[PDB]
């Protein structure tokens, strides 16, 4: 006897998560046009630990049958993954044309996943835009993005939606957008000069620029899904948002209102606008007339525009109160005068894990989705994201052996429970990862997956204790 799904809600959708640039591979092969990470990857090595790629990544993209036999395996109720947008549409643009073949990848993928009784749970985007149309007109720069946008999830709607019901517009615009064009840390590595780490760039203005026209193109594709496909293909859309979850370091109002400011700025950001219209109060006081306007037409759009929260969860900070200052240094993360940390009076806030800045606090999960339930009308929510990653400095029989995500697991199910028990209306909860996969800036460096990946070896797959673990959770 053990803690097991029936201590859950009937039809309760357990899953793993995966993105096409950080799985599939083939990167350049079955037609597939650039992307910006294709390109970010190439021209700035010193960005991703290692200086590697997704190239190949995990291959998935050849060997999605014996993936997809995993899944099985282990009797997964769902699975998320992305679309390739260059890979369906090498110049981004409808207009430029369909791509057979990449087509036929996601066909083939979604109809074995359905053999095995595996609910797809598709991300339209999962950051990985078309070169085409960042060189077109920058991408998400410019308010041309909401069209292609809207043309690309339409695409997905018509080709895959008689079998695919349930949509996520697009993963963690907060990443794309402070990732993207803050911190330039994610493609397309864009910050402010003053940083000396990036070509071109404003972190005190795209970062803003950018979030609108996120917001829109989501938009874009629910109205569409909405008006147009779901009575008659009868799934539901959403968008997938990450926050962490934010503590004051002290009991004093200056840290309050910081955490809280902390916040708004990675949560608020996008969860007024799509509850309310608005940006948070504490964005539009701080930003100014950096920060853009809803339009009537725009807020309207954009208001109510999901049919389920996907939620993504990893960590919980302390955050600081940060005082005014004469110094010079405008972007998005100084705007909200907070400052995050890990350690409380020389304390972690929870067990290490292989990831530096990342310790667990299953407690947050359900902090968050509390917190979510009672600011924003009690939405329905699926967990879309939830892991932790390992340093890949040990052999692969060490790392297959990993108690500590058996661990991780257990305690934020645990929470999930108790905050389903105090009312939250969740329906699922995906890991991530799949599989040890390519993690962006880090690389190969870090392992995600309930299933290890032997970059040494062929890429082998190898199903580690978690994975064993949720094998024996699931029945
Ligand atoms: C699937 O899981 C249920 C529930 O598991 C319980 O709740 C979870 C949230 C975790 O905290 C688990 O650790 C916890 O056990 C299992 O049913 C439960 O089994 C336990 C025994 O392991 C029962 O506790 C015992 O009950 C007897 C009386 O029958 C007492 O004499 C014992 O001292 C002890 O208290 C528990 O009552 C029971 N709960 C329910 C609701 O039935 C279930 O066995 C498991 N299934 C499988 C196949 O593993
Ligand atoms: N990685 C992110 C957010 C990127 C934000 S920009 C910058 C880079 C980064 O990882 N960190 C921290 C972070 C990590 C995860 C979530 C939020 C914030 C940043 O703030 N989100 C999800 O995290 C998953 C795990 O991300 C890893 O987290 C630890 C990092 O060290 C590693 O590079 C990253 O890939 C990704 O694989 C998913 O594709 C993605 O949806
Ligand atoms: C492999 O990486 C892990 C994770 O970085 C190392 O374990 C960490 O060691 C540091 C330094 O002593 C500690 O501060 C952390 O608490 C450890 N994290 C854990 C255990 O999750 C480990 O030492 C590395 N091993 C080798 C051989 O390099």
């Amino acid at each position: 006897s053990s803690f097991n799904r029936t201590s859950f809600p009937d039809g309760f959708v357990f899953g793993a998560a995966s993105s096409a640039y950080q799985f599939e591979g083939a990167a350049k092969e079955g037609g597939k046009g650039p992307n910006i990470w294709d390109t970010f990857t190439h021209e700035f090595p010193g960005k991703i630990s290692n200086g590697s790629t997704g190239d190949v990544a995990d291959d998935f993209y050849h060997r999605y049958k014996e993936d997809v036999k995993v899944l099985k395996f282990i009797g997964l109720d769902g699975f998320r993954m992305s679309i390739s947008w260059a890979r369906v549409l090498p110049r981004g643009k409808l207009s430029g044309g369909v791509n057979k073949e990449g087509i036929a990848f996601y066909n083939n993928v979604i109809n074995d996943l359905l053999s095995k009784g595996i609910q797809p749970f598709i991300t339209i985007f999962h950051w990985d835009l078309p070169q085409a149309l960042e060189d077109e007109y920058g991408g998400f720069l410019s308010p041309h993005i909401v069209n292609d946008f809207r043309d690309f999830a339409e695409l997905c709607f018509k080709e895959f939606g008689d079998r695919v019901k349930h949509w996520i517009t697009m993963n963690e615009p907060w990443s794309y957008s402070y990732g993207g064009y803050d911190a330039g840390l994610l493609a397309p590595g864009r910050c402010s000069a003053f940083m000396a780490f990036c070509p071109k760039g404003n972190s005190g203005t795209e970062p803003y620029i950018v979030t609108h026209n996120l917001l829109l193109s989501h938009a874009a594709a629910v109205k569409l899904y909405k008006e147009k496909y779901q009575a008659y293909q009868k799934g539901q859309i959403g968008i997938t948002l990450v926050t962490y979850w934010m503590i004051p370091y002290s009991n004093s109002k200056a840290d309050k209102d910081a955490a809280q400011r902390a916040l708004d700025f990675m949560y608020g950001w996008f969860i007024e606008p799509l509850s309310f219209g608005e940006y948070p109060k504490s964005m539009r006081r701080l930003v100014g007339k950096r920060l853009p306007r809803f339009t009537k037409e725009q807020a309207m759009l954009v208001k109510g525009s999901f049919d389920f929260l996907g939620l993504n969860y990893y960590i919980a900070n302390y955050v600081l109160n940060v005082p005014t200052s004469n110094s010079v240094n405008l972007s998005y993360t100084t705007d909200s005068l907070s400052n995050q940390t890990a350690f409380r009076n020389g304390v972690a806030i929870g067990r290490p894990t292989g990831v530096p800045a990342f310790f667990m606090y299953p407690k947050g999960l359900k902090d968050l989705l509390v917190y979510t339930k009672e600011k924003y009308n009690d939405p329905v929510i699926y967990i879309t994201e939830n892991g932790m990653g390992d340093n890949n400095n040990v052999t692969t029989e060490e790392g297959i052996k990993d108690p500590q995500r058996v661990y991780f697991y257990n305690q934020h199910l645990l929470s999930l429970k108790n905050a389903i028990a105090a009312g939250v209306k969740v329906k699922g909860y995906f890991t991530w990862a799949f599989l040890d996969n390519f993690e962006w800036l880090s690389g190969y460096t870090q392992r995600f997956g309930i299933v290890y990946v032997d970059f040494k070896d062929g890429l082998k797959r190898y199903p580690k204790h978690s994975a064993l673990w949720f094998k024996k959770f699931l029945l």
